[PDB]
């Protein structure tokens, strides 16, 4: 009877990140949620508190909980943020591995034609071991990382500007620890090359090397500082994001890990790139004009996953 | 920002509510946020991790943590979820979160004290009583949030029941914590259009009805008990924020809430739960509805578990 | 967008009520939009207009104009406003606008017949029947926007009494176009509270409930005299934005709008304005209320005035 | 009693852009509305139009009509639409220079610490003529052009790239007309240069001179297929999102005519210029290094502004 159905997005892994996408999409009414975990109980109660949180906001999508891959069939959306979170990140490999492919046999028998974004660490690494082991699409297969990475550099620019992160654009590519990229000479006010500012004295040359290490310490600061767990509110707001430009054909320029083929001279893998999403996925990779320094910081990303790859397959 | 300032909320207590009512703010860009903590650490890295999703949101507030009442200071709205959850029953968490409540009215009192205050600590109609006559705000500036979350479960069974919008449900729960809430199931409407209209039309049976009157109890013991550890935070957080938004926005919402009667139902001295219309001069108005001789008898038990709690309370 | 499209909604008549239409899917990115319209050169204006808007509410979907049929196809919804607003009585628009509506059934059943339609012309009951017949499309899927306009009034004029914001003010209007219409006065609730409590409590009189019932019937008219040309549009481009949105997205929302009859209110054959609840099924229900004797009266009235504009209908 | 007040915006000027910024505000929430004109009762029926709106949208603030200044006593913005729309838009100087100092009066008297946004055209012109005027300090006026014809220059530039408008940061400096400056050389993609693309064939140099052009005409080419009257949906939003970026102090980077004393080396003048908008008005005007190319082009809508303002004066 039902014409016109809402979306649905599959929260694979419902533990801080997966509850909170799913709160965020009963506030924005973005689509149905199936919070899906191999927990007892708890999924359930994330589901029960988010579905109430439906009455409030005045929305009505429904919220459930699921254990058995079946409940994620016809999900538009798959977002997984299963896997362990400690034992470095590239240390999580051997164990991740495992439950990535657990995952990617789920989707591929049962919502095959799902746009997904992963985001258990090691990322760049997962991503492509979710890839190869689901056989999807490569427009329809992402990670996230730098845009909450970007999020960040964003955010320590606009305190310094007194400006609203809406109108800095700075990014982030490449891989997750101290060898991610801030791409310090692209950030913009508006548009405005952040080196017209500098010049002008509103940030000096030290105060923005200060944000670009900052922005790399940022995720180790907040686990340091919460004591338990890691940061959600950022990177769950970063996972949607995403899936809202998939899900509404917006065509946002998204920093994502995306597959390769030629971009950046890279092959056969993916890594944080800026990337346009829309209603076809992962719809151009950006390639940008970088300077020969920049390449040498990048090519140190590219060997960090191309190393953890090279382990990946030893697997 | 010399003329228009941002609105400023101070979260006292920064456990999963408070980060919560704090992403709400960044979402909606509602105001600037101070997540205090006598805890240190966490609340700091709950604050950067909120902050940061301003980014993401496209918004502009601020967010910090601290454990300074200075902090608070300048604060439009303060939302208290400090205090015990577990003794080291919530009528027994009484001696150590009334102590708890009244640091937090000290604080309130001298640095902020115009603002419109929700408390949210267990045993709350309790707790909102000994806010009020520890920090000596106006009556019509302190109120406790409860019934708004037990209203929005009750409206969100009904909403599955009817495959309606949860929007298009309008159900109100009053009175206290515990089996003792009180599910107005009389005062149900679809849209305005009485329950009964549909119960009798099929759409629900009064057995079902009677059903989610239970569960609407019980539900958030079926959270803490399915969570495992802790209890729910998402449904708690926007009931609260939405309160606190009614008050910003002088909105004037129809909102239950645990707020200070001087006469509405035989009642004086005391905070409970009833609806209540909240605006942009606190509770603007106490609703008082012409309950049935049974339903008066249902109510009469929450009053008779406020007023002893109270008893004890004032015995301290 | 090879997976996921955006929806589409055809605005077939691209006056003040479509353009604005188009303003709201800007604003909520909720739907790519087709601004049709017979005369050409002012869609193309509005649609410039329109799409420009996008930019600053930082949202992204594509605003077009278009006078060819072939051009709403793939719309998931269409809103017609299309036909005569004065004879070159509502009542006597008939012949006119009959002819357009029939028109633009045409275009809706060869190039979007699976669309979810919201007919606005008017007289609106009488073209809604047209359209359905001339359309051929399911009964589920046709309807018209009028009386969550005139709900929209009763509303603010009893919102504005009590001090208390319209989202809690349930009012609904029934019937058909004119003194007819029906606001239910009975049916009115603040949160589910009947309107009579508030009256007891000397919220308002019931001369002041009579004068906002008469007010409610009057306010189209009031607009029309005050502007000197033209109707209003703001509110009822967002009474029918509203009603689409609760199609695209399957809210479920409990929306007044004239819907098919097949024995609801005793009624076969005909569409008028009684409370559905739209969802991704169309209109998944109509609401049978328990209306009283006097009610019944009433309503008759508005049956009577839809059967006589019908009769006439046919025989064209 | 009310402790928490709503904002409130006066409109002065209740014609089609007037009654689209009080719908606004009512979508939002943003703040009670006035719309005065000096017009008997069409400015009450849009007012009955737009507060009967809040009931469907499910908010809740006050949309009242006035034609008597005391009514805007107490507004935090005041927008200003009034004035004639035909007869050159500079030709329209003498006739609305008089409405402009009519409402100076009512401002200054009755809401004099209000952040003024005019739109009346001849816009820079009028903008000075008002700040004269009502003697309300520099950082509380400015004119509204330039978010709309940046949100043109970004509408066709985001259909030509397939990117949404979000995400493309394009800038018009200047004065209305032909003279108007859209900044190609800062146009970005998420901060990345406009020119890596068309490196990449992704634009070509004469699709951009062609959008640029488009950008000057895009008014023009409204009015004439509307037939009577002008653009009012972008218009209304523009002005709208700048009353926005002083209210809720969000320190938005918004292009509009502000006071000049040293940038771009102009003084006691307003001109088009990106400016960032916060609770403090007027925050910051950002100087830009253009080129000796761009100079020149910025010279003539200065020279056009000032001829203006000379005639103004002569006034």
């Amino acid at each position: 009877g039902t014409v016109s159905r809402r979306k649905k997005i599959a929260m694979i892994g419902s533990g801080m990140i997966g509850g909170t996408m799913g709160y965020l999409c009963v506030l924005r009414e973005l689509a149905d949620v199936v919070l899906f975990d191999v927990v007892t109980g708890m999924p359930e109660g994330k589901a029960l508190d988010d579905s109430q949180a439906t009455s409030i906001a005045d929305t009505n999508v429904s919220v459930t909980s699921a254990n058995q891959y079946e409940k994620i069939a016809g999900s538009d959306v798959v977002i997984i943020t299963a896997g362990l979170t400690k034992v470095s990140r590239n240390d999580l490999l051997p164990f991740n591995a495992k439950i990535i492919r657990e995952v990617a046999q789920g989707v591929k028998k049962y919502c095959p034609l799902a746009f997904v974004i992963v985001v258990t660490n090691p990322l760049d690494c997962m991503v492509k071991c979710f890839h190869e082991a689901s056989g999807l699409p490569k427009n329809m297969v992402c990670g996230m990382a730098n845009v909450l990475d970007s999020a960040r550099f964003r955010r320590f620019i606009a305190d310094q500007l007194e400006i609203s992160p809406r109108d800095i654009q700075a990014t982030v590519i490449g891989t997750h620890g101290d060898h991610m990229l801030p791409l310090a000479r692209y950030v913009t006010v508006n548009g405005f090359p952040l080196r017209e500012f500098i010049k002008k004295g509103k940030m000096t040359e030290a105060k923005l090397a200060e944000i670009v290490e900052r922005t790399k310490k940022a995720g180790g600061e907040i686990v340091r500082l919460l004591g338990q767990g890691s940061a959600y509110y950022a990177p769950a707001l970063s996972a949607i994001t995403m899936a809202q430009a998939f899900l509404k054909d917006e065509k946002r320029v998204l920093p994502c890990s995306v597959y390769c083929q030629g971009e950046y001279g890279l092959h056969d893998m993916f890594i944080g790139l800026p990337a346009v999403i829309g209603g076809g996925g992962i719809e151009q990779v950006i390639e940008l004009e970088l300077t020969h320094e920049e390449q040498e910081c990048f090519r140190k990303s590219v060997d960090d996953v191309v190393e953890l790859n090279k382990s990946l397959a030893a697997l």
